[PDB]
């Protein structure tokens, strides 16, 4: 059974976290595993159990608004996107091409490089979803690029010829479109079935596993006031976070106001920017949401996809105000599903969030689907279920 596992994945926190305890999971039961990183993701990949295979990122570093404001058919972005998944391909092959693995598991963003060293190695493959999972009838991928406004990248002459070298140097007998559009043959979703849009499509390919994660000390950490005010998680996420406005008029509203408001920053705005808070509200470069989540009654988060299952994991209500492309679907499908309240963009003020977070609150029925919600989460199966899968893959290959 014992094997050696390569978790294929890129520099960002929504990739990453939910991948942790399978790791541990996986290296409990006496597998070793190999995993792609860069920069200070290193730290929390080690602590997990894993080998590091370090690799040089465009995108840790990488300011995503400005990357997809820069020029307006998405050439930036698209190419940048290539070079990643390159990079990510060079590093690995080098580091591993003594010590090939016998399964290479890789992540939705490099799944060029993934389906490649698969190819290269004669190995089985597994990706893995951190968002919505795509299949023949919903693409993540097309939704994206439609919501972000940004020419197709298979229209894209220079990006077209550069995968297609790719796969040509590779001996990959693939084209590009079929290499674009590839289903793998094993998927692991951090997402439960029930939330997944379009999710009764989706066959035994797919395994729906939820979200599963630690205490995440690395993040810092947190504990609630010793008063008795319902505490409000309030962040944009890691990404779309340069919103300094955002966060001062969350705290004018919430002054004074029936709640204990905790907001991250998540590395972008600096805490000091936003001038003297009201004592009923908290600021942070980093917290760990789900010790937040864990005391919250209301979670007010931009969409991401981390942060609404560490949510719907302790049952809390949201409020959805997304501000990007990325989390738009996300976003659209907690509205569907009547799981919150949703604020796209400009909506999100203070006052129209302050009313938000009392609404949801206090809404029998929405409160009703978010527990039902929470019950499919839980029943998802976590790291020890994506670890029977993967054994049991191996098995089969
Ligand atoms: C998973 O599937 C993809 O990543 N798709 C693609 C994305 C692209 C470049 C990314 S890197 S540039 S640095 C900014 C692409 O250039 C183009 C485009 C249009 C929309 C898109 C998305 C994809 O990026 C996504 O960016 C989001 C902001 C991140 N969420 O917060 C996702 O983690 C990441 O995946 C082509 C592409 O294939
Ligand atoms: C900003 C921030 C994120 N996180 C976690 C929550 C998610 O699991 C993960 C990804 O952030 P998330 O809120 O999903 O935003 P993004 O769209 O940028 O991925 O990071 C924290 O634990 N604390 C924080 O302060």
């Amino acid at each position: 059974h014992m094997a050696h596992l390569l978790i294929v994945n890129v520099a960002s926190h929504g990739l990453i976290l939910p991948t942790l305890t399978v790791v541990t999971e996986l290296v409990r039961r006496g597998h070793r595993v190999s995993y792609v990183t860069a920069g200070g993701f290193a730290e929390p990949v080690r602590a997990a159990g894993a080998t590091v295979v370090p690799y040089q990122s465009e995108i840790i570093d990488a300011d995503a608004a400005e990357v997809f404001g820069s020029d307006d058919l998405g050439v930036r972005p698209h190419l940048m996107y290539l070079r990643e998944n390159v990079s990510v391909l060079r590093a690995t092959a080098e580091a591993l091409d003594g010590d090939v693995p016998d399964l290479v598991l890789y992540d939705d963003f490099p799944f060029i490089a993934g389906q490649l060293l698969a190819a290269r190695w004669r190995r089985p493959a597994v990706r893995l979803s951190a968002a919505f999972a795509s299949n023949e009838h919903y693409s993540f991928s097309q939704d994206m690029v439609t919501l972000a406004g940004t020419i197709d990248p298979l229209d894209l002459p220079v990006f077209r010829d550069t995968l297609r070298d790719l796969l040509a140097e590779h001996g990959l007998s693939r084209s590009v479109v079929d290499c674009w559009n590839h289903v793998e043959q094993l998927n692991l979703v951090f997402v439960p079935k029930a939330f997944q849009i379009a999710g009764d499509t989706f066959d035994d390919r797919f395994v729906f596993v939820g979200p599963c994660f630690d205490d995440r000390r690395f993040l810092g950490e947190w504990t609630r006031p010793a008063d008795d005010l319902p505490v409000v998680l309030v962040s944009l996420g890691t990404t779309f976070n340069d919103r300094p406005g955002f966060f001062r008029d969350c705290a004018r509203a919430f002054d004074g106001q029936p709640w204990h408001v905790v907001m991250t920053l998540g590395g972008q705005v600096d805490p000091a920017a936003l001038g003297d808070l009201p004592p009923n509200v908290e600021a942070h470069r980093w917290v760990p949401h789900v010790k937040v989540l864990e005391q919250a009654t209301v979670c007010v988060t931009h969409g991401g996809m981390g942060t609404l299952m560490e949510a719907l994991y302790w049952g809390r209500p949201l409020v959805v105000v997304p501000q990007s492309f990325d989390v738009q679907p996300m976003a659209r499908r907690v509205d569907q599903l009547g799981l919150g309240a949703v604020l796209p963009g400009e909506k999100a003020d203070g006052d129209t969030l302050l009313a938000a977070v009392g609404a949801v609150a206090a809404d029998p029925a929405l409160l009703a689907r978010v527990e039902a919600m929470r019950g499919h989460v839980r029943r998802a199966g976590g790291a020890a279920r994506a670890a029977d899968a993967v054994e049991a893959y191996l098995a089969r290959a």
